[PDB]
């Protein structure tokens, strides 16, 4: 999988919106509760990723604030190319494990955004069996360093 | 410089609240407009970082919002150094950019990000070398071994 290659998508708990980012070679996430499912809080979000990484091509849903003219003004300003494919055609089984680990820890935090940040935390740090291995964390910055050269 | 170093502050433009954070030895940086200067906006902050990269120490002022127990209880559980005793030129620079592109977005939150993208795609004098977003990458990935 290419480096620059990353999956969108927003799921949905406490009837808050949960905007989430896999880096698919390496299955580190970036999320973020989003006050409202618009293509503003889209836009903004992207422009967050970007310049963290070396953004290339975002996969994304065919929902209204994806296809909306803010998104398309961030990824054209930002470099971005974004790939939206057959409509409805590791994203969604993120959305899964990310449900799963808030569940885990969702009474270690009075608001949900901070629980959603300490899940995000325990995804980007986990190793396998928990012992030895990398990480996502380590992952993402391994493939990403290595292709810079 | 060690590569779990960072500083993180608060400065202020139109009347808003920028957190920034800057890992020491590349320059890199991340920064958001927070709806207020509390101790929960903070702890959100850091956790987010934390969770992104390999942070060891953050150095912080001695505010009432980087001293409430919510940004204390964050570091403690990310096994974070929280140390009250670089990030200001950053400040400036980062503003000094958010001016240069002020104009081409609606709401100042998209143009501090826009400003912070300018800032690590930066290279020296727009040719060649290296940028503070492969620095980092550059930095944690040996530091990994």
């Amino acid at each position: 999988c290419s480096p620059g290659i990353w999956q969108l998508d927003c799921t949905h708990l406490e009837g808050k919106v949960i905007l989430v980012a896999v880096h698919v070679a390496s299955g580190y996430i970036e999320a973020e509760v989003i006050p409202a499912e618009t293509g503003q809080e889209t836009a903004y979000f992207l422009l967050k990723l970007a310049g963290r990484w070396p953004v290339k091509t975002v996969h994304t849903d065919n929902g209204s604030n994806f296809t909306s003219n803010t998104v398309k003004a961030a990824c054209w300003w930002a470099g971005i190319k974004q790939e939206f494919g057959i409509p409805y055609n590791v994203i969604e089984s993120m959305n899964k494990e990310l449900k799963k680990i808030i569940g885990q820890i969702r009474d270690q935090a009075e608001h949900l955004k901070i629980a959603v940040q300490m899940a995000v935390f325990i995804h980007n740090k986990k190793r396998k069996g928990g012992i030895g291995g990398y990480s996502a964390g380590e992952r993402i910055v391994d493939i990403i360093a290595t292709d810079i050269q």
